């Protein structure tokens, strides 16, 4: 799981 996919990388969290 990548719970921190947007929490830390909002630039690549378009599909959060």
């Amino acid at each position: 799981v990548a719970r921190g996919w947007k929490r830390k990388c909002p630039l690549f969290g378009k599909g959060g």
